[PDB]
Order: structure tokens, then C-alpha cells, then sequence
DNA sequence: CTTGAATG
DNA sequence: CATTCAAG
DNA sequence: CTTGAATG
DNA sequence: CATTCAAG
């Protein structure tokens, strides 16, 4: 009943996250960058109706807010199964090109897994839901990610932008990984015997026994919830001898 | 009047050459080679009539002879200006593939020219006419180069082959260059002060003065004629301060 | 004419 | 993968 | 829909 | 140089 013991740590019961200890992120531009405003290609009504619910939800959550900005990038309608199930995908390539590069600090899965001792075979895998959205963007950097939004007949003035780290931004994975490392530094210190692997929003906790794993998981969930992050209860793999992590199947200490 | 003083050395007056000091060449095949007989693609009457005179001339010269061989490669009709001026071109690629490779001993023009001292600025350039044809092919190797020949209505039985080193054969340049080097070895020894460069059928004689060049040229022409080779009187550049050799313009010792 | 390599 | 070039 | 890279 | 893939 981990779902009930840690209501705040799960996406299904704690609501949208917000990393309260992390200062709003400022995104430095390259020395010669000037705003670029790309025209929004006309979107069919089908695509707009498919996207609308997502946009409204983000607006209600305060993740998207109205704005007037010199920057503008196109929104794209992306589906998968049939001509249904849409979801907003912003093409931030022209923005990415104008943002100063940062060093890629996220380890590749292969090297990350090398830090898992055979002594720790009790695993717990958690994936953080809407991880990037948990990190606030400083108001000065918000205008950079603006896009146009029109309702199938009459909607908001013109542009909308993100108040949190957006999908499609080249530095989101690295900035998120670095932010969570800062937030989980104390947890690591308070649990010397535990092994914690972080790959952006995918976490692997390893303990020597089933007890230390349940104790560790309880503490990690409590810490994450308190910090403002949210894990997927649905996909969560708690205290298992075998788990799926980063495309690998961890079993008998293999891999 | 070099044309009259050396009748035997010029192609225009000495007739078709024949390297009398060189033993008929035997062409070794690769260890696993077996004869290949490629069908002759039908040739238009236009092409056949264009080729016929050349074939008859070679037959009269004994350069081509009738034969029955397990080997056969295609003859091609090649023209240049208009739909006129034809000339037989044999595709010996399938034969080349089955012949043992030999080391490429012909120097590249750049390196060959490095052996020309500034002290020798009186040049003479001669190109040997139908050079390969001057080298006999041993009867055992003649069948290898056979091709089919049909007259525009009624001609020779079937196949014809070469009795001399043929054009299109991968080793002809090297074998010719090596043969002429053997034949001109004594000339080099008898004329220590002369510079002689050989690039297959293109010869460059260099002397310190105009006299040594005329003396040297006279001796070279006499030697070549006696050996059975023939130079082009038309293209000959005798005792000049400036000459064209291997695409270069030799002048003032430059190049 | 058929082959291979070099370009679009 | 379709054309162009080069070559025998 | 637009971009670049990878394939034919 | 025309298609296909991948991605934002
Ligand atoms: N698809 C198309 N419309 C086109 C595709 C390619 C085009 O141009 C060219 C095609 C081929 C060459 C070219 N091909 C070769 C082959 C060589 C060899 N291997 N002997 C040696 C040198 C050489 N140059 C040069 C230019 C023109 C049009
Ligand atoms: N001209 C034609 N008829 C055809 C030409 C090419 C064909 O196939 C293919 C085309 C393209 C790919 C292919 N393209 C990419 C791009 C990648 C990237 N840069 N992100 C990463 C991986 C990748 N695989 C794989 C196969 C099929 C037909």
C-alpha cells in the first residue's frame, strides 16, 4: 500500500510537481543571438481539437501562460495509432541553435550501470512523471519558448509560453539531471549503504536486503515528494529481485 | 634532311617495325585461369566497313593471322569526329583478369623528368610508331587474344589473333618499356654524356650542346632503326632548345 | 557494347 | 538509385 | 511541417 | 538526386 503511505510522492495522488528547492532557471543565449520568430503553419481543425485539451490543462496548471514575445517557434500535431490521440510537439530547433551550449553531464546508461555492485540485488525502479515541468524557468527566460495558439473559433490573444523547463529544449535533460542530483545529495549522504543511480528521470535504488530496500524506498519516496517531484505509481517497480531499467533487465546481478 | 639520312629509323620510310633482338613474348596466366569465350555483339555494316581496311592492313602486315582459339573477346567500333573514322578496339578486360600480374616498372612522368640535368638543354623528342606491334608474341600466347571477324558478306573462317603485343592488354606498356630498355642499354653505355629518358614509346634525348645533340640523335636514330623500331618523322622534334614531352614544355631547363 | 567508378 | 564518364 | 542524415 | 527515417 505504498500508494497510501506516500500520497505526496506519487503522480497519481500528489498532483503536478514543482521542485521547490530549485531556483527558477535562467537560460543563457549565445553571444550573438537575436530573437527569431517562425510563422506557425496553419493547423487543421482536427489537429487543433486534438491538441486543445492538453493546452487547457497546462494553462490551468500554470505551466503555460499567455505572453507577447519576439520569439516564436511552431507547434506540431503528432499522433501515433490512428488519426486520433494528438499531443503538442514544439519545434525548438531554431531556439536551440541560439542558446549557449552546456557540458553534457548525463552518463550513458552503460557507464551508469557499472556502478551497481553484485552485493546489492534488491532493486526499486521509479520514473519521475513530467520531470522537466517540475523545474521552474526564470521569467526572463520564459519568452524564449513562446508559440502561437488559436482556438477553433476564438481563443487567447496570440502567444503562450512555458513557465517550466520545456520538452524539445536541447538542455532540458542535462539541467534536470543536474538539478535532481543537487536535491538528492543529502539523501545519498543519509543512506551510505544504498546505491542510487540517476538517469534524468529514471531512478534505480539498490540495497543489500529486502528490508533495506523497503526502508530505502520509503525514505526516497518521502524525500522526492517533499522536494516536489512525482513518481509513477503505475510503472513503479518496488523492492524486486528483477527489474527493467533503461532498457535492461536487471536479474541475478547481471548487467 | 634526317628523313633521308635515316630511312630505316622513320615509320614513314622504314615500314612496320619488328624488334629483331627481342624473343617472342610468352604471357603467363594466373594459376587457376581457364579460357573464356565472350560472344561478339553484332556489328552494324557501317562499323564493319569502317573497321575492315584496318583489319586487312594488319593481315597483310602479318600482325593479325587466322586462328581457332578457346579464347575470344569482343571487338568494338570506336569513332570520334563524326559517324566516320572508325578503328578496332578490343575489350581485353576478361583476358587481363586471367593473366598473371607483373610489377609496374614504368616511372611516372614526374619522377622520370627529375633525371634531367640543367646542363643538358639541347633536346630531341621522338615517339615510336606502333610500338607494341614491334614486339612479337610467342605462338603459345597468341591464342589468348583472339576475336571474331566477319566480312560484310563473306570473309575469313572465324577468328583472328595478334602475332604482336596487342593494344588493350594490361601488361603491354610495361613489357614494351622493359624491352626497349634492354635494347638501348648499349647505346647508353656508348654515350655516357647523353641523357636518355624513356616512357614506353616516348623518348627524350638531352645533350650539352647542339653538336652533341645532332651527333646523339643521328646515333639514336641509327640504333633504333637497326633494332627494328620506328619513330614518327612527322612528330619528331630534333635538336630543339624547346620541346614538348609527356605533356610538359621543356624550356630553359624548366620542368 | 559492357564495366566500374564517380556524381547527382 | 538513375546518369555520366572513362576505358577496354 | 520542416530539417539533416542515411539509403538507394 | 529522389526517398525514407528521425526528430523537434
Ligand atoms: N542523375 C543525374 N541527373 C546526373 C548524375 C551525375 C552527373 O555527373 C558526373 C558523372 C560522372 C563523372 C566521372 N566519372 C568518372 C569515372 C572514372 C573511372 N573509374 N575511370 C574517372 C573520372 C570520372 N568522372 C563526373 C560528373 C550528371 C547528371
Ligand atoms: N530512392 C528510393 N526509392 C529509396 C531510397 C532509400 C530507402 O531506405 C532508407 C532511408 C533512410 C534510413 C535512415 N535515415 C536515418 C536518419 C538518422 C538521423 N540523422 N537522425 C538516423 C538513422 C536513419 N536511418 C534507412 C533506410 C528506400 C527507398
Amino acid at each position: 500500500t505504498w500508494l497510501s503511505d506516500f500520497p505526496q510522492a506519487w503522480a497519481e495522488t500528489g498532483g503536478m510537481g514543482l521542485a521547490v528547492r530549485q531556483a527558477p532557471l535562467i537560460i543563457p543565449l549565445k553571444a550573438t543571438s537575436t530573437p527569431v520568430s517562425i510563422k506557425q503553419y496553419p493547423m487543421s481543425q482536427e489537429a487543433r481539437l486534438g491538441i486543445k485539451p492538453h493546452i487547457q490543462r497546462l494553462l490551468d496548471q500554470g505551466i503555460l501562460v499567455p505572453c507577447q514575445s519576439p520569439w516564436n517557434t511552431p507547434l506540431l500535431p503528432v499522433k501515433k495509432p490512428g488519426t486520433n490521440d494528438y499531443r503538442p510537439v514544439q519545434d525548438l530547433r531554431e531556439v536551440n541553435k541560439r542558446v549557449e551550449d552546456i557540458h553534457p553531464t548525463v552518463p550513458n546508461p552503460y557507464n551508469l550501470l557499472s556502478g551497481l555492485p553484485p552485493s546489492h540485488q534488491w532493486y526499486t525502479v521509479l520514473d519521475l512523471k513530467d520531470a522537466f515541468f517540475c523545474l521552474r524557468l526564470h521569467p526572463t527566460s520564459q519568452p524564449l519558448f513562446a508559440f502561437e495558439w488559436r482556438d477553433p473559433e476564438m481563443g487567447i490573444s496570440g502567444q503562450l509560453t512555458w513557465t517550466r523547463l520545456p520538452q524539445g529544449f536541447k538542455n532540458s535533460p542535462t539541467l534536470f539531471d543536474e538539478a535532481l542530483h543537487r536535491d538528492l545529495a543529502d539523501f545519498r549522504i543519509q543512506h551510505p549503504d544504498l546505491i542510487l543511480l540517476q538517469y534524468v528521470d529514471d531512478l534505480l535504488l539498490a540495497a543489500t536486503s529486502e528490508l533495506d530496500c523497503q526502508q530505502g524506498t520509503r525514505a526516497l519516496l518521502q524525500t522526492l515528494g517533499n522536494l516536489g517531484y512525482r513518481a509513477s505509481a503505475k510503472k513503479a517497480q518496488i523492492c524486486q529481485k528483477q527489474v527493467k531499467y533503461l532498457g535492461y533487465l536487471l536479474k541475478e546481478g547481471q548487467r
